[PDB]
């Protein structure tokens, strides 16, 4: 009991606050950008939805 | 004494890989949905946005 954790654990853990294909720096807008396919900006872009739907029922 | 890395690499290494506040489980649109305000499918389901804009310029 003379090693182990304390170093390495702060290691791969300092590894995982760096991430690796999430936080690339800044922008809050790639996330969305690449995880949508505009089809909702487009369903309304095209089809111009208007209705009410709010939130949690 | 050998030791380091190996064990605990893949310790904090897999902390890394179950990730924290990141992936939940199985969703795809939890993301884009507490990241966007929905100020387009609103900017859109009220102005009513209709324009060529394209992709890289």
């Amino acid at each position: 009991t003379r090693a182990h954790l304390t170093e390495v654990e702060s290691r791969l853990e300092r590894l995982e606050q760096l991430f690796l294909l999430i936080f690339p720096r800044e922008d809050l807008d790639m996330i969305l950008k690449m995880d949508s396919l505009r089809d909702i900006e487009a369903l309304l872009t095209g089809l111009f939805v208007q209705d009410n739907v709010n939130k949690d029922a």
